[PDB]
């Protein structure tokens, strides 16, 4: 697929983005009070990398659903003016802008 090639490009650029630091690894619920209760379906860039490395994305749309889940969870748990919330808004707009550039 050139479908999955563009997801490799997008994921690589997100992994290396300055604002990616809250989303590189699963949130550790032992360290973030209330996260387990509030967030029903956690997602992060390393989980997406692993799923991509296995070929577990059958389409670019499944990839995008995981990316959007990262940012939906971020806005659910974090206030828009919190440090993590501000990073999540940067990353979300970056993903949207880059996604439109390929589709
Ligand atoms: C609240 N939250 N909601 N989405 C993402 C986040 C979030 N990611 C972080 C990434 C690094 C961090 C920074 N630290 C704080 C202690 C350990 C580390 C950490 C690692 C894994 N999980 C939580 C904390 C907070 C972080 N807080």
């Amino acid at each position: 697929h050139s479908d999955l090639t563009f997801c490799e490009i997008i994921l690589m650029e997100m992994e290396s983005h300055d604002a990616a630091w809250p989303f590189l690894e699963p949130v550790n619920p032992r360290l973030v009070s209330g996260y387990r209760r509030i967030i029903k379906n956690p997602m992060d860039f390393s989980t997406m990398r692993h799923r991509l490395s296995r070929g577990g994305y059958t389409s670019s749309e499944e990839f995008a659903a995981d990316a959007l889940l990262v940012f939906d969870n971020c806005q659910t748990f974090n206030e828009d003016d919190s440090e993590v919330g501000k990073a999540g808004h940067i990353m979300r707009r970056f993903f949207e802008s880059r996604w439109e550039e390929f589709y």
